[PDB]
């Protein structure tokens, strides 16, 4: 119980946002990234 429940993000954080975060190959790195900037993408195109 230090953080989030125990691992608070210390001993264990890659779990949900290191290996995890692209574990095939365009998950998060290309696969979140990508669907996440596709708008934060297009405000700085039409602004």
């Amino acid at each position: 119980g230090s953080d989030k429940t125990l691992p608070d993000q210390g001993d264990n954080d890659n779990w949900w946002t290191g290996w995890r975060q692209w574990i095939p190959a365009g998950i998060g790195v290309t696969g979140v990234v990508i669907a996440v900037i596709a708008l934060f993408a297009i405000a700085k195109f039409v602004f």
